[PDB]
């Protein structure tokens, strides 16, 4: 069956394996897909959500090693807007209001893996050292 | 021009872009290439090189995520020898003594990239907090 073209977005700084799972799901969502991923700007990100370590530039060569991206949009738009999936050509965008999407039949939702992260790791570190 | 096989190693502890950039290099060395991928287990590792983080099992599914990979071996042998070699059909070996390895051509040097470990990330978090 033909390709199917879907889109991602996120802030993906200090990536671990809970971001790549969520990638990995949104790219086999269908068994013909073009991943396109979206990374938010610094000025945007640190406005709305809060603090990231790396910038933009750094944040996307880390995204272009992982294998199932197809396609980067850096930086993507902070409000995805049906224009921007008409340009695009988009068919279905991996979330997880966003309304508009679902009544349009354009939203498939992903999970997210807990307990993955890189700040999780340096607790990990942090517990070879007994308080007392 | 014909498939290449070629085999680098590692712990592959906090994955990050200058693990990812090596590996990119390996697989980059002819333009038709199988990139072999061994991942040191984790009592060889605390033994001979130091503390590890995660566990060969969560070292590995991280690496199953990047695109230059094509197979992993797990755990991997911490010694390669010329036996090795002939069994899984290892044209070259990209490190950065292991002299057998050049007098036989089949050693390939690639390079590190500084400054961009998990490590250095977590110093930059903390330097939003002056000492005084």
């Amino acid at each position: 069956s033909k390709n199917v073209v879907i889109y991602a977005d996120g802030v993906y700084d200090m990536l671990h394996l809970g971001h790549m799972k969520q990638l990995e799901q949104a790219k086999k969502l269908f068994e013909n897909t073009t991943l396109i991923v979206g990374v938010t700007s610094d000025n945007e990100t640190k406005l709305f959500k809060g603090q990231v370590v790396q910038t933009l530039e750094e944040r996307t060569e880390t995204l272009k090693h992982i294998r199932w991206v197809d396609e980067i949009i850096s930086p993507c738009p902070w409000v995805v807007t049906p224009e921007f999936l008409e340009k695009y050509k988009i068919d279905y965008v991996a979330h997880d209001i966003y309304a508009w999407l679902k009544r349009a039949g354009k939203f498939k939702a992903t999970q997210r893996t807990e307990g993955v992260s890189t700040t999780d790791l340096i607790v990990r570190i942090l517990k070879n050292y007994e308080d007392y």
